[PDB]
């Protein structure tokens, strides 16, 4: 029962493209990467080898294959304790998922700040541009389960906990800069109609159906989320390529007691690069783990994903200059009005070794914030700070889940609360109160200061009578979603009218998708009407006659707001699928191989079967997977090599795969008689933008094929798809 | 009033093919489908309409859109207990779900025998066949979680709950008359290695990955369940199309003390039948909830479940 | 700085007597004392002095005195996360308490075997006297709460963690040697009866109600453990001064596979000793932590309580040779048939540091085994088996409860168990079942041996059909009963029939208290007539004439059953209360505390009220305590030194001092004018045996008090006390 | 939330209103009420609206709060008048 005697159960401890090696635990991979909270963490890992196996009060087990029974054909007997232990302990594995954001991947990493920010704000984080901050971040989508798909249409979740000198600081956010709604009273109307409705528990990480259009069509304020849902955002290619934004305007705070108006964003700099629906959606079912799958391998290549932490800063005068509300978190503040100024480079470089332990009890909240730092009166964020505390109690357990390891503060902690369910301190103070003589006090309260001070709430002025009001100035739900369709690049309009489209029409009840189509009527006419037709409904007079709402501040469009209006491509870390035949031109895999690697672009070589191939050269080709068991979905771009093409030409699982990968607006580059497949693809002898061909594989032709690459898809090919049968 | 004045908000309380009308609670889609254990669940229904919106403790909310705060611009207050109800009975709405099988769909119905089996066994469901028997079935998969696909490859669970007038029995199978394991004391080595590998938690919801085939080829025993879970058995096309076996050699006792072994046994009415490996996966990302929706739209349709 | 110039805040750090210091938790009490275990929970230990006053985030707090609020005279606001953490961990403080041994309190310590056990038992524990194995003890009573009365007539818990080099052993006894129940499935049963009555929830920590005599009446299995409850046994001086016992027969199995069977004993090497009914009650309100304060301040005295763990070895071929069966746990094994094997000493020497953590979260069960030991068939002790994993599920919040700091073992545990709450351990094993190759199976089964093996349980030979039946064997409930009775010493039978007589008394269906008597006379006519008649009940003719049970293998009586019968005193870690007055005899005084200090003998001096008094030499003598602030009841004996008698002579608390000390048969001294109080207590001129006096304090009078206390209580003294209003 | 085992302690039969409650919260541990509404969120068309919230009145209306005047800084800081 043993390993076999070569050694290949065990994965190199050394950086390794994507399918290369098994996948490991973080430590055992890449153990020489360090940072103190991973380091910290070293009083709860266990290992294994040459270890005795044993029961959980460590009594060595000499037959674990069998229950104790009288006879060995008999009854179980009850004084079996190491039976009864490993099935209790199995027994109660599950914890309750998150309410939201159940399902998610997470990875251990490191910020540093560019320089310091004492200026504006007296976090010890922000302080040195030589201090480096652990952190560990969980990426997430909303609705679905923690069993659920990742390439959903869906918000996603960007959660990360900075283990700071002063303290734990959770910047919890998400990959669009707004929410769908003003005040957390509403939250759970919101989230329980968009999570699979109560009577059948259908759909799972999906808003199309029924429920979630009609809180939507009922509730204007929900459009701006919805627009930036619909679109391409909705689907990211990669937790690398997307956006994050802190959601609410937060204040920072210097040692002068300045107080900042400040919204954050996390820049990807692998770029910002998104799926398409129908690639999206076959893939939750070829590999609904296909974003977790992608972010553990691209740590364990070394292609660590990387983002730039931003503020947007408003000086506290500034608080009523704009056309919208600050506080109001279905408003968005253009980076056109105010520019996102760089402050440091978070880096994810290594993965957890447990992902129950690490990732599934890891708590995020956005109430766990460091002096120089505070709130504002945002109302979303001011209910989101009673939430993420209290779902804990049920989630972890108890109220001792900073206890947990992931969870625990490499800063010192020390206070007189007491007890609780799974308590691990053991207080040794004589004193569990304060003020005490017996102790002398301690631990003692901190004066606040410039640096190691205790915490104190900026002074903010509070003036009105107890309502429930929402403020008139939050009243206005039309003009953002505009803002937003007018900044898409034309394909990415396309996009958004299909996603509202194809929802709509999973609507049962016709008059919600009429409310819908009426609503969007009031963002823009072009939008509405072609959502209308493809829905089969027809705008009345007075739709047609519904005044465009204004202009944000004057802006007519901010690019800024557009996955692809500026390119920002990075093709490292990207992959390739290569279709073998079983005689390979080895001098074309030669230059393709050479080409990629110089751009730290992956690849995968793909057969008809399992195993080997032999090149032309004799060179041995292991096979990584079949056509149909990694598709085209799974890749960027595919390139097939000259060679014994006949092989492969009449394969149907090969001809699709171009056909798969053509529709989804993906490069492909064909050499030598691999031309022959141009015909199933339609392509004119002439070429066409977006198929690189050629002789063979070439300086030439590697060029092109990885331009192509860096432009992420072929948009100009989207009047060509309609025809294809795939 | 924001239901439409035509009244297409609404299903129909009369059977309707799938598709036809938006889906329903039982309750309202079928009020007049009766039987003793849905009876008397009627202590606990709760209904809706032409009732105020309250707090759990009975106070009538005015204004449920918005906290309490200090101007409608300032902080929220913490003496809103209206928000703080009703946010801390979402933050604690999950429970955990079941180890294995937490991927399930559920449906109530009866149970009646064609003949007495008094000469085999006294258990009073089987004495008379004029005693109706409640039932509440639980069909299911195995590996995945509650959020997990319903048409992947994967044994499924078939687990019927018996309200006897002499006790519940619970009939707790799958749709293989055996298993991968011969010894309960291997159950988590054999569940650990097919469930989701534990450093980063893949695959969801398949055994096509390294720790199910590791343990495989190291306990041939395992080999008969693989052969079905390989076979279409793993990918049926619905709950109504697959068999049912209870898994084990029970006994039944009579009434003299005789004890006989028994296999118990679901045939489906609606016949066998499964879908083929590329559908089945292109489908559970086309509607991972394509058993579930089938199984709850032949109740609305009348197309009831049956088994023998 | 809060605490006092003086430093009279903080307790030495050393041995000191009962009252000298305030109380410290054990690690800063006693910084020197260490075992294994002990240091195995440093990494877990919190300290205190000189650190800041953090939230559990590791955010220091600037004003811990206020809540945040719109103005100083405003509403709180939902921002103060600083507030809602330190409520929160507040709020859910507080985890189920044992269903049974609720109350209960704890050390550390540890043990030694004498000689290595290697010929009868491969427990590695027990294979070399150089071993030493650290302990934790947790005593307690079984009925009450958390929050009940220490010194309540009850059984006695006394369980032991043995943290061994192959794994926890958990020896989980009582103070008696049997139980009142036969088979597990009745404990809910019997647990029910003998607990507040389920209605009103009365009464707490007391036995003397309807339902639980209703049980014993109809199940006359629980006669022999009734007995043992309703004698002094019930009511012990001091967790240190009373014996323990395994309850069921277990089995000892060597390296060559040989079986014996074997029962536990613990032998308190402070001797045996008990209180009387009226003290154990009264004390139970003026002090309801007296036994827990009595460890506590015994161990920070270097009193460490001590014990002499014994076997009881019957070889397998021996199982029937007895007129009961060995596996019934109503029966003993009287030592004048099986003696007690000296194996080794135990000694409890450092109290813990947080009682919640250490205490309230140990988790003990007699399922514990180590290779070397295993179970029996002992119907009771097969159902414990499955209660005490169980049970901790909710009492410590999951599966994991192994991993609470003290229920850690020392010895290495690994295996393939996963997940659950509270999980602590981040497993970095690639596998988590076996058999597997991509961890070379790691970590591996052991096979059996004589050292370092695994465990495989004793090849027992079963057979017999599946069946719900008591043995015929375990029919027999009388002689043991019998037996105990007719070991006992004419002032102990006393104290029995009192206890039945007054518990019965407090029932209130008078039918009851007839079955009972019913009961009692079929064990024996005298203890039956003697209870009927305090109940005025009389004995039908047909009562008076049933059968005594039989004689247990052929023994009469046995003394070890007896706690009294052979004298075991020690006087070293007892207390006596020292009366003084505002001008004492500093001659009597040097001689009282010398000879008491050279005895280990320890003193509290008391007064009409605090502060200090002055001797006839000038002497400043400190008071610990007034007369009814630390009452006779919690002291062993009395002393009065001369002086100026007359201060106290008709001081009503002075007086009633030696009325409920005398009333309780305490040894009583009085020296020179002090003699006045003899007519308090009406001694006649020529004196009595159990008073001393004397002119002085000195020659023999201090040797004289100190044989007394050797011999614990004055027994003859019992015809005299019911004359006295006390 | 640990006392009562979870958030609908108010099933618990003593701790039930004699007065009617109806809401659109689900779920948790041990829930007893098998809630039949199509929706379990407002606004809602498909059911109406119900239950649906009530103004505040002399009798039977919804709970509001009384408009207590606010005017201060967010301060830590007890009131000097509690000295
Ligand atoms: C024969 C049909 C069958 C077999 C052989 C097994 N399962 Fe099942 N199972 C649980 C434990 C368990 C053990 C210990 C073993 C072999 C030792 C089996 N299973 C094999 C469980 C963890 O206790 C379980 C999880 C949730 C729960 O309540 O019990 C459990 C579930 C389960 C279901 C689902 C019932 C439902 O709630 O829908 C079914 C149909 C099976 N098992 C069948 C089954
Ligand atoms: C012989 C010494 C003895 C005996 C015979 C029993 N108890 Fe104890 N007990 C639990 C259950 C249990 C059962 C099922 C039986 C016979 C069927 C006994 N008891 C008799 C328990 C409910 O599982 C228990 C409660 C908390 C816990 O973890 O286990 C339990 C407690 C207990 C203690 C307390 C240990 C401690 O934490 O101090 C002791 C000394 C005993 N039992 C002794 C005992
Ligand atoms: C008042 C309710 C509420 C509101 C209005 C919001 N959240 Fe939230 N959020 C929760 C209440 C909550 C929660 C219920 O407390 C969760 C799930 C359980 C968890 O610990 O927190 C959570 C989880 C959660 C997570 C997952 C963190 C993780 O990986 O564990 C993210 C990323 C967000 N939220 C992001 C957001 C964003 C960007 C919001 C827009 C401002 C937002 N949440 C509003
Ligand atoms: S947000
Ligand atoms: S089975
Ligand atoms: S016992």
């Amino acid at each position: 029962s043993l390993a076999p005697e070569d050694g290949s159960h065990r994965p190199a401890a050394e950086p390794t493209p994507p399918g290369a090696q098994p996948t490991a635990p973080g430590s055992l991979k890449a153990p020489d990467t360090r940072n103190e909270k991973l380091n910290s963490l070293e009083d709860v890992r266990k290992g294994s080898e040459n270890y005795a196996l044993t029961t959980n009060q460590g009594v060595r087990i000499a037959d674990d294959q069998n229950s104790l029974r009288a006879g060995s054909r008999g009854p179980t007997l009850l004084e079996d304790f190491i039976l009864r232990e490993k099935i209790t302990h199995f027994d109660h594995e599950r914890i309750p998922e998150r309410i939201v954001h159940a399902r998610g991947s997470a990875a251990h990493g490191y910020f540093q700040p560019y320089k310091s920010l004492s200026d504006i704000t007296k976090a010890d984080f922000l302080s040195d541009p030589n201090k480096i901050t652990p952190v560990f971040v969980r990426f997430s989508t909303v609705q679905g389960g923690a069993g659920s798909a990742d390439t959903v249409r869906d918000i996603r979740g960007f959660a990360t906990k900075f283990y700071t000198e002063e303290g734990i600081f959770d910047l919890v956010g998400n990959n669009t800069p707004i929410f769908f709604i003003q005040d957390a009273h509403k939250f759970p109307d919101f989230v329980h109609a968009v999570k699979p409705e109560p009577h059948w528990a259908i759909p799972q990480g999906q808003s199309a159906h029924d429920t979630f259009w009609d809180y939507v069509s009922l509730q204007p304020e929900t459009l701006h989320n919805v627009m930036w849902a619909m679109s391409d955002r909705g689907i990211p290619r990669s937790y690398r390529t997307m956006e994050g934004f802190g959601c609410h305007t937060f204040r920072l705070i210097n040692a002068e007691g300045k107080a900042t108006f400040v919204r954050f964003h996390w820049k990807p700099l692998a770029g910002k690069a998104s799926l398409v629906w129908d690639e999206a959606q076959k893939l939750t079912g070829r590999d609904p783990d296909f974003h977790r799958r992608e972010l553990w391998e691209a740590i364990e290549a070394g292609d660590f994903p990387e983002y730039e932490l931003g503020f947007q800063l408003i000086p506290e005068e500034d608080e009523f200059k704009f056309d919208f509300d600050l506080l109001d978190p279905t408003k968005l503040i253009p980076e056109e009005l105010v520019p996102v100024q760089r402050v440091g480079k978070m880096v994810l470089n290594r993965n957890p070794d447990n992902f129950f332990a690490e990732n599934e009890q890891a708590a995020f909240h956005p109430g766990h914030i460091v002096p120089g730092l505070d709130f504002t009166n945002d109302p979303l964020l001011q209910g989101r700070l009673f939430s993420y505390t209290d779902t804990q109690i049920s989630r972890l357990g108890g109220p001792n889940f900073h206890e947990i390891p992931i969870n625990r503060p490499t800063a010192p902690y020390h206070n007189f609360q007491r007890d609780g369910m799974h308590r691990m301190g053991i207080d040794t103070n004589p004193a569990n109160y304060e003020p005490n003589s017996i102790n002398d006090n301690w631990p003692r309260e901190t004066p606040p200061g410039p640096k190691r001070g205790g915490f104190e709430s900026y002074q903010e002025r509070v003036e009105g009578n107890k309502v429930r009001e929402r403020s008139p100035s939050f009243g206005e739900y039309y003009s953002h979603p505009r803002l937003f369709w007018l900044s898409q690049t034309p394909f990415e309009q396309r996009h958004i009218v299909d996603g509202f489209s194809f929802e709509l029409s999973k609507v049962v009840r016709p008059y919600i998708r009429e409310r819908v189509v009426d609503q969007l009527a009031h963002i823009d006419l072009t939008l509405a009407q072609a959502v209308a037709k493809n829905l089969g409904i027809e705008l009345t007079d007075d739709q047609l006659n519904i005044t465009p709402p204004p202009d944000v501040n004057g802006l007519k469009k901010d690019p800024s707001l557009s996955l692809y209006a500026i390119p920002d491509g990075d093709v490292k870390g990207r992959v390739v699928a290569i279709l073998l035949n079983d005689e390979v031109r080895s001098a074309d895999l030669l230059a393709i191989l050479k080409a990629l690697k110089a751009k730290g672009v992956h690849a995968k070589l793909l057969y008809s079967r399992m195993g080997e191939v032999t090149a032309d050269d004799g060179t041995v080709l292991p096979i990584a997977a079949t056509f149909a068991g990694a598709p085209s979905l799974t890749v960027d771009a595919v390139i097939v090599p000259a060679g014994n093409i006949a092989d492969i030409a009449d394969n149907g699982d090969a001809n699709y795969y171009l056909m798969e990968a053509y529709k989804h607006l993906k490069p492909i580059a064909l050499a030598g008689d691999a031309r022959k497949f141009k015909a199933t693809i339609k392509i004119a002898d002439q070429g066409e933008e977006g198929i690189v061909e050629a002789d063979s594989a070439d300086g030439s032709f590697m060029d092109e094929l990885l331009t192509l690459m860096a432009a992420h898809r072929v948009w100009s090919r989207i009047p060509k798809i309609d025809k294809i049968p795939a």
